[PDB]
């Protein structure tokens, strides 16, 4: 596969339903060699036994909400990897309460807060603590969604929190570009996860989507997959602080109803 | 003027340099009665002065990291102005040691923190407190730069937090529109305040663009001023949601060096 | 008024419902002395009548697909304007049967070119007949539509028109800055207008917009009209190269179905 | 590879230095099946001996600015591929006088009818021409520049073109992906090629861009090759009517000098 010899990080993976667990069935397919995180112990047993059929054994805690978490697990991780090429951040919180309503009526300095912290921080705090233990190639990727361009309704400040990402993958991607370092973005359309269904009518956003994409149909964690194995290849070589819209085609299209 | 018979609050003045200064000064050359707000007491008395010549008496303490200041400085407005037609934020921070060097090492979670809250939370802290008094046909104001679109040297976390509230202009647009409201923002190019002094190498970043901007010479807060004003003004009820440039053509244009 | 003192050309009315004719209005209201430019004989009289009733008598005939025609239209004009302040170009055109269907089906060699020429390279076309007639600070304007950005059913090859225009807005902006002209674009909401009768199903597209549109109404010739003349006075002197959308605020905002 | 059982036609080789000729090496290396198009008897020698090269006997005669050109290349590809899987167009052309010096000094309507017939129109041409030979999951792609964004000097009509051409991918992508068809563009970083040396002062926008680029190097056309390879196969399924930066982050980044 085009990911052979390459060594890489996946946080994220929840469920099967989950898109980091889409993106590491492609890069495992691909040849990658692959080691997982877990938020905490209610989800450890899910990540190990996924961890097993992917043939990884390196499964670690780490709860992005805290700096000795984050510093922890890449101290643990460099005692079977000291060097190693990346790694997928698909990971997002806000408070419940953010997601349902009028989005000024909704939101509080606190959500607010949380939701950036979790959504945008995570991913330079995590690049920060493993940046000498990047190998000169590497390839780091986050996950955003047409909120952070449009208004949505319900998604409120999560879309906030997912501009203040995009802004985030362009000043890491022109820090660490002379290093030997890329960072990019998928901007996934709408896929029934777990997280999914806090937002407030989620079904009725994919019926709709599936309706007016120009492909006629939502995309997959196959397709999301696939995407962020060549975006963390170097086959890919050439792209870097990129948000790569992964949807079909349903952002560029109006009035197709 | 064509903001004959609106009453608009006016943030953000620090000093003659300040473009609140210069957009409060467009707006009383338009007809506008005015009201101010001041940081802290080391900022009391200039403001009081300034407010003064512009034929206002309305100067309000408001520090917006406490949502107990905005809720009493808007208790106290409303005993003069129990209605109101909008107002101004011209309002950011972000601690010094993140303006300098490489952005992946120089960001924190406590500094990325703080710049959202201040720079862009605090937009819309303020429309929360006082929607229930704006009247139909009001217009509200946020000041962005292009720092929030394309990674820039030494702006860093600043950037992320301009995106952030770029979003939050169109999140509040999409919210308050139904009920007469417009949200809208200036993307000013540089222009030498008392903040832009804690930029590393702003002083470069000024004559730079100075030599590159297409009308060539770098805008002044004369020209935000007036912009301000017809932003504010029901000659623009057509357009909300929008982040208009004001920077003379300079983000449009591509090694014109 | 704000454009007291200045002398503008606008081209493109065709009728009491023309955006032209918004835009005459609105500049004439705020001091500006006007001229203005019909197709041919068959607009001839309304465009002298409304001419007459802003208090101009300047009415000069320009077809734009000729070079001639322009250049004779512009000579006419400096026997009364050897210098002026620059025009409003209000001007589109495309076959018909361009405008009904499948795009890929719909378009062709001719009915692409006669687009592209009539309606963004005859903006270039007068420009470079004047320029020598154009004062310093003086703006030029156009109007594009959401068409260039995303895909819109049945308005086809006019989206591609509209994108080469908004470059050349840029270009001419890039071009002509160094010797004190601004030149913009405002991207307009639907309005009934003669030109709209020819887009398949526009009765549709302008009840969607209703409904989702954050201000909740279309926008007026009036609304479009005060955009311009603000644009095309030393207001906006900071502003060139930009795209304003006056839509309401309906592009950036999604799924509010 | 994971091109391996599709077949696509690759337009614009010129030379070993063609940003097409690094397609095509990179498709035949993951196993398509690939056929050829040249432009004239200047070039057809040269053309046919690189498709031996990759292992190819289909070169046919294709000048895109004759209708009965296209027509005539597809019923002859037609009798070996009577259905195919997708093509890439990496063809452009404006008259040498249009690329240098001021914009509006050097357009004319021919040089502009020329440039956007030739670099956009022949895109949805060789579409329309082949639509009903395309198989359910193919894809098209076509070459972009950052002209079509922003301002360039020299670059000057091929920009509008450029503009054209995004707009063209997007309302081919819309009309075209209820059939199984994904069409995206890739905008190339500058890249040293015979087309180049016709703008004036490319040698100087290449060391600019090397200096600035986030990964601090120009892209080579194995980078865009191995781009066009992944867009075109079956991997990203989920995307369609993007336009793709590849040009090292160039494009996000300001003021890096
Ligand atoms: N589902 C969609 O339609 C969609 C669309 C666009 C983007 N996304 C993005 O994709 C990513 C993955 O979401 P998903 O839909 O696969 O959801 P999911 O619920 O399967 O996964 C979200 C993950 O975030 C992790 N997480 C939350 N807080 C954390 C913390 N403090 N520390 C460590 N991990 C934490 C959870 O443990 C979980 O694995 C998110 O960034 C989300 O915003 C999802
Ligand atoms: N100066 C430029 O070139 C430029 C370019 C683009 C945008 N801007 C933006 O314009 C706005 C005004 O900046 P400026 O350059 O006029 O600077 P300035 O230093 O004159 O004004 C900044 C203001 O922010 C206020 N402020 C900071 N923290 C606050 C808090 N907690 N509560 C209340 N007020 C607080 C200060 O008191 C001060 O009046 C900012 O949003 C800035 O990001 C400036
Ligand atoms: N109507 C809308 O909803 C809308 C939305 C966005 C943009 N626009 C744009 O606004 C402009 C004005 O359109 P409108 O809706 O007011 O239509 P309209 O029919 O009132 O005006 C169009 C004008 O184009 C002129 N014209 C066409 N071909 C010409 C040629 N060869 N030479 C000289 N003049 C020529 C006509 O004479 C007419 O005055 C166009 O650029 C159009 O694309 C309209
Ligand atoms: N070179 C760069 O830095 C760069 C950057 C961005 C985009 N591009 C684009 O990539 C594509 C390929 O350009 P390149 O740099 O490889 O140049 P090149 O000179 O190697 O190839 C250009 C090709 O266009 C073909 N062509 C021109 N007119 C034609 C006509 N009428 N019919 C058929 N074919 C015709 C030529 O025969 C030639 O093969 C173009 O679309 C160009 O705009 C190049
Ligand atoms: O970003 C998302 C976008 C979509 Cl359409 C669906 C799910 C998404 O992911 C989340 C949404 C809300 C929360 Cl609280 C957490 C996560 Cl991970
Ligand atoms: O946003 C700005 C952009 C520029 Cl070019 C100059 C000054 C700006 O304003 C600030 C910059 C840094 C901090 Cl700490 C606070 C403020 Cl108000
Ligand atoms: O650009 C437009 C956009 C809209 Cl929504 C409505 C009318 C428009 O203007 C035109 C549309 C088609 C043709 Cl043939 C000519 C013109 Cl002037
Ligand atoms: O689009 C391009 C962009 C760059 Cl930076 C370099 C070459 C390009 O390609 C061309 C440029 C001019 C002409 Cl006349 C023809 C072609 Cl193919």
């Amino acid at each position: 596969g085009f990911l052979s010899g390459k060594r890489i990080l996946v946080t994220g993976v929840a469920s099967k339903l989950s898109i980091a667990y889409g993106i590491a069935q492609a890069m495992h397919r691909e040849g990658a060699e692959l080691a997982f995180t877990y938020q905490n112990d209610k989800l450890k047993g899910r990540v190990e036994e996924f961890a097993a059929q992917l043939g990884s054994d390196i499964v670690l805690q780490c709860d992005v909400a805290e700096d000795a978490s984050i510093d922890t697990m890449f101290a643990e991780l460099g005692k079977v990897w000291p060097k190693f090429d990346g790694f997928v951040h698909s990971i997002g919180f806000a408070p419940g309460d953010q997601l349902d309503g009028d989005y000024v009526n909704a939101v509080t300095r606190e959500g607010f807060k949380i939701a950036h912290d979790i959504s945008s921080y995570s991913f330079v705090a995590m690049a920060k603590a493993c940046r000498s233990m990047l190998n000169p190639g590497s390839a780091l990727l986050t996950l955003s969604y047409l909120g952070a361009e449009r208004a949505i309704p319900n998604y409120n400040v999560m879309g906030l929190a997912k501009a203040s990402l995009e802004a985030n993958v362009r000043y890491m991607a022109n820090a660490m570009g002379p290093e030997g370092v890329r960072v990019n973005a998928i901007s996934a359309g709408p896929i029934r996860t777990l997280a999914a269904s806090g937002i407030k009518d989620f079904r009725k956003m994919l019926a709709h989507c599936e309706a007016v994409t120009p492909i006629r149909r939502t995309v997959t964690i196959e397709d999301v997959g696939n995407s962020a194995a060549f975006l963390c290849s170097d086959l890919s070589a050439g792209i870097s602080g990129e948000v790569v819209h992964v949807d079909g085609g349903f952002s560029i299209a109006a009035m197709n109803e």
